[PDB]
């Protein structure tokens, strides 16, 4: 899956 | 942080 | 994940 | 058939 860290 | 799990 | 076909 | 999707 998609994991998006900021 | 995160974990995923599948 | 886990797929099993008999 | 089998399809797998993660």
């Amino acid at each position: 899956g998609v994991v998006t860290s900021e």
